[PDB]
This record gives structure tokens, sequence and C-alpha cells, in this order.
């Protein structure tokens, strides 16, 4: 699973799991650019750490709010600048949580805007990047990995987080579109949802007790592969990835089907069907 | 189910499903609070139809933007001097579709501002309503009922609609964590994904051929229950609505857990793993 001659993006690399990702991959010899907010840089030695250094092992930071679309600007030109964009995990978030009847419009905003709308600007610079490369090449395939980041959060709606659950949940929807228009091209695009002890779940995961349980690490070698060539009939697929598993999320299941028996439901027995199912119901 | 001496605000209810929403609602004795962009309500006989007139079948139109703070105060506003606000219905909408790699960041930002958003705003400003009350009654139950819109685009993710989907998908984690929030007063908060021939869907459904198996009343039925006491036991539900038939969704189901024997993956095992898992699979 060689990156060597790739160049990577990765956002809110500059500690957590997206540093534990832009080093995996620097790993496999890609060349990296790594993304964060500046203020995270100010406090980071991950461009040193990246360092390692058998492979190219190239690594250049590029400081920048990923919700505004210059820094996914920026960062698609830094790694044209590079020699062309293979790989892209987006990785960069916050957390605003409050119980939804305190949550203010500023909350919700700034987490929406950071998950959803920074995945998309740089899925979307993608995306126009990778076709028209494949149109340059008169229909050749093209290489070219993207890896989201959605949560268990957006699937469950945990209270306190009805913001972060609606981004996740937005950005794995955004990527199952993305891997419908770009598979044609050659193009994968993935959605992890992991589980990892970094200083910002350490609160809710605790802290580190052979490998701890809840390492990055366990998240990174399935990101590793879904960057690489060998993923190459992966597609729109979402996985949820903490410890030694990895597993596979199956397209939605219906429950049960409450059908009229002609061409409409009687409103009152609709009511009086679905009444008698949910009384009898966990 | 009667909903006299109740109060309801449906959004984009000047036509198609939202307008159908607000008469159904009319003729079981709810006073309406229509709300859409006034440029719909220019064009619209919707308040002089709503004089359906058996019960107090009274009708507010309220004209503005669903994204806008403003309009989300307003509309509450209306509904509490109306006597309370009893039933939310979260319906407006608009689309941009677009090819991910042609989408334009306004086309994003705005499907993305009417439909999560806007759900948003209202669902956020009922939150808080339903839980005062609900201290205001010194712990006393609230009658509350939260009906928002999401679309089976937000579970699979359709070609040129990535921010259609994305909004849509960020609605129902929204309403899930609503519903965990929210249960506990009283208020029950539930998510349809209907399919109904309107005047926007006419281009994908085509136009109408006993009943329309597409007409907007097959999902009428559906929000008249969930607005109603009788779904007092009904809450956090995702349903699929169309025709003669209402689908439970089931929460997220597991295809394939993939288990190292192990403290950690061997990564390029994991890859051996993934890779046959993939190759032999539609
Ligand atoms: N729900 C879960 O179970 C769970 C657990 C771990 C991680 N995660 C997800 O994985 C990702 C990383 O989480 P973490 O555990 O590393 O915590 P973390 O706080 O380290 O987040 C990673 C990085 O995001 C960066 N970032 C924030 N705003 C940014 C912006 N505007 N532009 C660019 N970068 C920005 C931060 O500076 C930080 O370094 C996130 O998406 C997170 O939601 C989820
Ligand atoms: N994906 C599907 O299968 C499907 C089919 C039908 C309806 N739907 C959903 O149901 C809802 C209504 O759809 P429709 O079929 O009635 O089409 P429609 O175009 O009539 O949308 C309904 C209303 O939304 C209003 N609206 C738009 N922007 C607004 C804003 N900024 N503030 C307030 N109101 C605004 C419009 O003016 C319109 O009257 C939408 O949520 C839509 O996505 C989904």
């Amino acid at each position: 699973t060689d990156l060597s001659g790739k160049v990577a993006v990765v956002t809110g690399a500059a500690a957590g799991l997206g540093r534990a990702e832009a080093l995996g991959l620097a790993r496999l010899g890609a060349t990296v650019v790594v993304n964060d907010v500046a203020s995270a840089l100010d406090a980071s030695d991950v461009v040193d750490e990246i360092g390692a250094a058998d492979a190219g092992a190239k690594a250049v930071a590029v400081a920048g709010d990923i919700s505004q679309r210059a820094t996914a600007d920026e960062l698609l030109a830094s790694a044209v600048g590079l020699g062309g964009l293979d790989i892209v995990v987006n990785n960069a978030g916050i957390t605003r949580d409050r119980m939804l009847f305190n949550m203010s419009d500023e909350e919700w905003d700034a987490v929406i805007a950071v998950h959803l709308r920074g995945h998309f600007l740089l899925t979307r610079n993608a995306a126009a990047y990778w076709r028209d490369k494949a149109k340059d090449a008169e229909g050749g395939s093209v290489f070219g990995r993207l890896v989201n980041t959605s949560s268990e959060a957006g699937l469950v709606g945990p209270v306190g987080q009805a913001n972060y659950a609606a981004a996740k949940a937005g950005i794995t929807a955004l990527t199952l579109s993305a891997a419908r228009a770009l598979g044609r091209y050659g193009v994968c695009a993935n959605v992890i949802c992991p589980r990892a002890r970094t200083a910002m779940t350490a609160d809710v995961f605790g802290a580190a007790p052979q490998i701890d349980p809840l390492s990055p690490q366990h998240v990174v070698s399935l990101v590793q592969f879904l960057a690489s060539p060998a993923a190459a009939e992966v597609n729109g697929q979402v996985f949820i990835v903490y410890g030694p598993q990895v597993t596979l999320v199956s397209p939605p299941h219906m429950e049960r089907r409450f059908s009229a028996d002609g061409t409409s439901w009687d409103p009152t027995e609709l009511t009086a069907t679905l009444r008698d199912y949910f009384a009898g119901r966990d």
C-alpha cells in the first residue's frame, strides 16, 4: 500500500486524529499538505514530526480556517504545486455542545461551518480537479482518494450535540453523492466514523491506560487503506472504526411497513394502526 | 385526532405539500400560522383556502425567509399571540441541483440555509418555548408536536443533489437530538421522508393520472397523526411515506465487522481482508 509520489491533504492535522493520519500517510511515502487553523499550528510540532524520513516524506503546513473558500483554494493550489492532488482526508472539526433549547445560532452555525461547509469546499474543489484531470487525460483514469469523517453521533443524534450530529450526518450524505459522481473517473470516496482517544475526547473516553484500545492508530490503519491504490473497489462505503475492528455500515433497513388495503389510508385507521404498534414497542 | 384549540406553524405552506399539510391540520380544527417567502404568498390563495370553515379554522399568513432568525422569532410570537405553540411542521425547502464538480458555494449554502438552518431555528425556538412552558407548569406536561421533513435523498446521496442530501440527512440527526432532549417534557419529534406529486416534483414523477398514487394527501394523513395527541408514544422516529403506505425506518444496521485477532490490525492484513471482501461484492 505504498503512497510514494502521491500528495495528500489532511485537515485538522495539528493534533489528535488528523495529526496521526498525516503521520500515517507520510510513513507510506506520501507528501502531506498539513492544514489546521493557525493557533493550532502555533502549538504543534507536527511538521517537524513529519520528518519520518524514509521516502520523499515531504510535508508542508498550510494554515487556514477550512470553512473559508480561500483555505480550500490554497490547499488545492499547494497540492498542484507539489505535483497533483491524489488524497484528501477531511478531518477538521470543532464542538459547541449545548442542550438544543439553550443552543445559540452561533453555536449551531460554527459547527455546521467547520464540519459540513469545510468538508464541502475541499470535496468540491477536489471533485472539480479530478474530473478535469480525467478530461485532460482524454478519458483516462485518475487516481483520487477522498476520506471524509462522520461520526456515530450522526446516526444517533445524541443529547447536547444536535449541531455536531447534523453536520456529521450531512457529511455522510455529501460523501455518498461524491462517490456516485466521481467513482466513474477512478476516484474513491468513503466515510469513516472513528473513536480515538485524543486530548479532545479525553473527558469522554478517559486517559490512555500492548496498545491503547482507543489509539488513533486503529483509525489510521483504515485511513491508510482508504487512501491507497488497494481500495480501488471501495467507493461510497461507510465504516465505523475503533480498536482492532472495522465495521461496514449497511444501507438503511426498514423496520415495518404499514400499508392500507386500498388506494388510501383512512386517517383514523392509520392512527389506530400506528398507535397500537407503538403501545407495545420499546 | 381532533386538533381544536391547538396552534400549528407550517413552513413552506404557500403551495405543494406544505399547503396540503396546512389544510389537513386546519380541517382537524387547528389554528394555522402559514409561513412561506413573500413571493410564494403573492401567487397563493392558501389563506383564503383555509376557510375550511368548520372548527375555529383560523389561519394567518406570516411571510418570511425561514433561514433568517427573525422569521423563526416572528412565527413563535404569532403562535404565542394566538394562545400558545402546539405544533410545528418544518417543510420549507428549495433545490439547487448541480453535479458536485460544478456546484458553486452559493448553490451549496442556499440549500443548507433554507432546509437545515431553517429547520434548526424553528426547532430550537420551539424547544426553548416548550421546555420553559413545562418549567412554568412546575414540571407539568406540555403538548408539543414537531414534524420535520427529511428525504430518501438524505439516506442515499443522489447524483446532482449533494447539497439537498446533506441538508436532509442533517435534518434527521437534528430531529433525533430534539426527540431525546424534548420527549421528557411531553414533546414528540419525528421525521418524515415523503414523496408527493407537486408542481416542483412534476418533472421527476410526472403529472397526476380513485386517488393519485402520489397525492400529497397520503403524506398529510401521517402528518395529521404525528401532530396529534394520539402520537404521544411516537418520538424520535423516521418514516418514509408515499401512496397508501407508511414505512418505519430502523436504526442503522451493520453489514459486516472486520476484527483483528489481537490488540491491533496489521495494516497490510487489514488491506488484504477488505480488498478480498470488496472484490467479491456488488
Ligand atoms: N464522535 C466520535 O466518536 C469521535 C472521536 C474522535 C474523533 N472524531 C472526529 O474526528 C475528527 C478529529 O477529532 P480529534 O479527536 O482529533 O479532536 P481535535 O479537537 O484534535 O480536532 C482535530 C483538529 O481540528 C482542527 N480544526 C478546528 N477547526 C478548524 C478549522 N476551522 N480549520 C481547520 N482545522 C480546524 C483543530 O484545530 C484540531 O487540531 C473530527 O472530525 C471529529 O469529529 C469523532
Ligand atoms: N425528495 C422527495 O422525494 C420529496 C418529494 C416531495 C417533497 N419533498 C420535501 O417536502 C417539502 C416540500 O416540497 P414540495 O413538493 O411541496 O415542493 P415546493 O417547491 O412546493 O416547496 C414547498 C415550499 O417551500 C417554500 N420555501 C422555499 N424557500 C423558503 C424560505 N426561504 N422560507 C420559507 N419558505 C420557503 C416554497 O416557497 C414552497 O412553497 C420539502 O422539504 C421537500 O424537500 C421531498
